């Protein structure tokens, strides 16, 4: 029913660059100031998911060098990716998170034995995320996965907020999308309802990952290429939240009794993660990659002329701390002086594509009409991604056949 | 006596695919709530065996597309394991557990207080248990063994709270136990008459190690096709745990006198495991698998029709925090909120299977009687395990002859 | 002088398995209990030397399959190690011990307190070893040296309570011998008087180390066919030793002055060691080892009809917590509880030795008579080893012909 | 437009070798102290660039042992850098700065105290820095990206104490400067306004962190050769800083309430960068490095007679501390010590040279010319880096063809 791409696509000996130059992202990295609904300093962070949507020149209405091989008559052009190269250039750095309203009350390992300070309230209390590392190219966006407060109980239940049901929602991974965490990558504007459980950057988002299962699951292949994953993290401190139990403990398990106890304390335990070190030769960045064969039916086509990268890295998440003076005195005082945070990310996108034809018979057209018919009419032989937020960058006009002009292209002539 | 399984199996070059597609395993990470004495939410957490009994359809009354080349006389079809995929979709987090009352006497790592314990010193305190990888797959489910309270003392001696016998005690593993953190595998509802020497999540069960000594001692390696296992831990944190000591050191080996001291301290020492780092390198799973060479005389073949497959892994657990709110005031309580902990783990079980058939003669029928007779009762040329509780899994009408539509066919065609 | 063995033994092409079985070993880490002076329970530790003490069956008596290779006249057979197998099974985890009244005088980390102590500045204070990983083979046991107080000292001296003299000691290996720390092979019994400087496990007895470069510098190999051996150790405390210093500091170095001074504190500054994590790819166990060359003139000879294989490994020797009921409460009471610490420790020896035989000339007698003269009226052509302890284990009668059976036998006919 | 080096240049089998024998460098690593307004301490520090200025001959004024091939018409012959080698000669050790009056405000990682700020807070603070080895040569001077305040702020604004527009900046690299740290790679001379967030020797000063995509992004890569990295990092403590937030957090993210509240605790979240364990494997110096196919479009031609070689390399640079007596009394006084703090460094630079010729056809000459025009004035057929603070090394008349005689000859030539 579904036959892999190369039985029919054919590649040619035509190689062109592109380079997306210098990219920069600078913004806070916690949440996006808005003076009269005009957000002019956005969310910035290197805990966000960064989603490129790359739009590619039509190869049927580009200046081709040699028109001979092509006929406008059962025969198209499409561009095939072949080398991929992400251009880090911050130095190292490992961001800083926290949250000055936290339900950090005990210490259980009791160095520190917070012992839960009187009366329902918060604390100040910060940590890192886990080094994440993980980079995605397609011609179709990614889909992951979070679970979430979906669909109501069964039957007809008459509660006031118990434990809602999970649902696993997945949903299409678009820039503003918030990256996995050690806490889970759950909903938690909505799902969690204190504000208060993690720190402020994931409080009012949706945490999701990258679910493998039904990516790789896909009949055509579309939505991956090849995946490159490295994941770090060990918990450094356990600790409780406050609140009470709504699940409680049998008394089977645990005895209770006489003074200074017959109060239980919380079931709740969970842990602050940290990513430890981190290494220039861990860094899967600013070296060339190769596409030798994908894992699905689809062998670095870009159809449609559009394309997908998605990468997260933590190496480069170094927070940036900037100080002003409102006024001066003699004397070092607080009042006079302001404190910003300020996160910066730099990117290059630098790409060498592969010329690609294709000769339409019934079947083929048969086949590509039902694995996508907007292409179908994109050849002239309501896209639903308007709605959704990406990166965008646009690489027309940028192609160059002069490969031996770029450090990529140097690479690339190095092997074949 | 014993022979080889390659002596008379016959291998055809017939290959199926199996896909048990997104399963999933939601529950309460610490134990099983029971509300109206019926398990509302069973006990899930990745600190639990999986115990997976996958089975086949009747190779005999299967829909062959070649029947010439099989025989109903002196010849039946069984199919053989070829490859493995078990397809975990979480992002990479560990777990916490604890108890609330653990007998946490005092810290001992660089000071020590008071010799003798008060009325009740047992306190709050959470953990991390050692980070396990383990798969284990065959055609009988593994048996594994745990210290235990055996038979009573020999001659006849009198006793009161003294000392019980060990005995290592053998079991299979049924899915619902749980996995051996750094404390040992052994019984704590029985050996353990404190129910406060252990987090709250294993306290009331048992935790067992599988026997690879017993693994390979059986005979006919039914037990085992291949396994594979990823251990690593560290200790934390040193401490004592109160009551008295039933063997006091001798005074040959420590000197008393005066004030202070002349009352013996907690010669109890126990550890805080910790599973160190986890990293994307160091997984053990979500990558293919070729049976080669069984260790055993059982090269795949899967004798009942069946299939065991066993996983535990902790790099994929962490917790899951989960509030909502009964109620809500102008300023923050936690009386407003209610707190429960889950936990979600997801399988895909992605199979490829070699279809086999047997030459039956009499001393072939003899040596298949006396491994075991059900099978022969089972093609027609009482089942103990029925009382033991597995995860069972259908993947019947599943099987697939059109290898390459799936993403373990592509690797399967990759190599060889 | 001396001739390697393989000018004269002679290799026919038999090989053997034996199967040791399920052993096991239970009891307390610290100390063998007495009551009514009898072991009633063996101290079994982690910690603890095994000296494995093999019996081997007469090769010459024995029911071999094809004697008419074998000629009684001017030929003995022997046989010879090919591949040993320690099949452990226990749950990875680390031992930890201490001592109820250690020599803690402070912490020297970041702060010290006052240098002059009282009458008993002593705590319990517990810690864990090294890790260490230890296996050789052998026909005779392993020499364990230890410095110690051997005779007197220099001239005619008369002291009270100076330094003795240190002696390296080196004395035969025997099962239930302590493993070196980092504190040392110390005889604690003799030199150390405190019996409070070092944890309850070691303080009793004295401690060793293989004399490797004496077991290199010995002419006949005899005790050595091969050894691998892992240390880990990282030190996490440091602290003082309270007590008169009998070595007073130089004033050359020191310059002392004012109040709260003058004093010399302890000038003594030991080390607390720990092993770090456990990997599950640092083991030396459960894998064959085939004998290829030994670096000693005995190519796997077993002399004297006896088999000597020393093993040792903490990496799977955590610690037992017993604890039982005498009365039953309400509440949790401490003295309604009882607590014993008990250890286990399993072990099965997969052996597979080779058929060699032996030329008897004159030179070739009197060179095994310059040898081992005792095998020598064994052929028939006041052992000091029955003081010691070893751990006698009995394979006669145990032996297969075939290697098919056994997954040792499996292992070893993949190659050649 | 741009062609390869080795498309036209000619090598020949000529090879000299260039040592800069002991280079030594004594200095305050904090700050250059200063009398009478001259620098008779200069700032040296081991997070300080090395950047030295290698002159060299001219070919064409060599007094060459074969003239023979030389041609004063359409001939110039220039030296080609083949070899390198960073002789470091000093014990390995961790440097250590710190600031006597920072504002640490609050140790918030295990729990927060959030108490109302006085005055002042600052504290005495010690931290280390990222652990960077880091090498840089060529034929032109290496840059780099540093954060700035960029033009004046955007519309037409009124503001006091402002969040200034932050941007990057472009900066050649001089010797004298300092290498990023975990804070991130900007100038804090400017925007950092108490002088107080850092150490003092990044106080008053800027890091900058080498931009490797304008190595590659420019036409010729004349700043580059090959470059070796390996940096390490991770945090070890985790605080918030004292004084007001001049961006507060959104109000619908954050519940607050009651007493102790409406004053929000600080938002800003930093860490402690350290970096962690050095290795013996670790330096990526004291070894040849050999040039074969630099990544850009010259192949190690020195182009204008000079050679670049930046190093930074902090693993050895533990700090120094001196004592000395003023005065002197009977007693320990503090008054008679006097205490300096210093840093020493050592550097040998070897090199293997080798000759190319050149044919000056018009086509070649107008490509130079466009170039390079100075070198045309150079061979003779205003450096505006003059104002920069460089490390001027002279190994004119120091060459010689007897690499046989040296380390790095004979290594040369050990393989081809």
């Amino acid at each position: 029913k579904v036959v892999a791409t190369d039985a029919y696509v054919t590649r040619t000996n035509i190689f062109y660059h592109a380079s997306s130059s210098r990219l920069l992202a600078v913004g806070h990295p916690y949440f996006s100031i808005k003076r009269a609904n005009k957000t002019v300093v956005p969310k910035v962070s290197g805990y966000q998911y960064r989603v490129f949507k790359v739009v590619l020149p039509d190869p049927n209405k580009f200046a081709l060098p040699d028109s001979s091989l092509f006929d406008p008559t059962t025969q198209r052009l499409v561009w095939a990716c072949t080398g991929l190269e992400v251009g880090r250039g911050q130095p190292l750095g490992v961001g800083v998170s926290g949250h000055p309203f936290l339900n950090k009350y005990d210490d259980v390992e009791n160095s520190g034995s917070g012992g839960n300070p009187g009366q329902d309230n918060r604390v100040n209390v910060g940590m890192d995320y886990k080094q994440t590392q993980l980079c995605m190219v397609g011609c179709a966006p990614p889909l992951g996965e979070h679970w979430g407060k979906g669909k109501q109980c069964t039957n007809t239940p008459v509660q006031a907020g118990d434990c809602p049901p999970l649902e696993l929602i997945t949903s299409v991974i678009q820039d503003g999308d918030m990256v996995d965490t050690g806490f889970g990558a759950m909903n938690f504007a909505d799902l969690q309802t204190n504000k208060s459980d993690v720190p402020i950057d994931i409080c009012g988002t949706t945490c999701k990952y990258p679910d493998y299962l039904q990516m790789a699951a896909d009949p055509y292949g579309d939505r991956l290429f090849f995946f490159l994953r490295k994941e770090q993290m060990f918990a450094r401190h356990f600790f409780n939240r406050a609140g009470e139990v709504g699940e409680p403990v049998p008394d089977t398990l645990i005895i209770k009794g006489s003074g200074n106890r017959t109060s239980v304390g919380s079931s709740i335990y969970v842990n602050t993660p940290s990513g430890s070190l981190v290494s220039s030769e861990a860094q899967l960045f600013n070296k060339p990659y190769w596409l030798q064969k994908a894992q699905g039916h689809n062998n670095g086509i870009c159809w449609g002329n559009q394309l997908f990268v998605t990468v997260v890295d933590t190496t480069r998440s170094t927070n940036m701390t900037l100080c002003a003076s409102v006024t001066t005195s003699s004397t070092y005082t607080n009042s006079d002086y302001k404190e910003y945070m300020r996160h910066v990310e730099e990117y290059d996108l630098q790409f060498i594509f592969q010329l690609c034809s294709i000769t339409l018979s019934a079947e083929v057209v048969a086949y590509i009409h039902t694995m996508n018919p907007s292409v179908l009419e994109d050849w002239n032989f309501p896209d639903p991604y308007k709605n959704l937020s990406f990166w965008e960058v646009n690489l027309k006009e940028k192609f160059s056949s002069e490969l031996d002009q770029y450090p990529l292209g140097r690479k690339f002539l190095l092997q074949s």
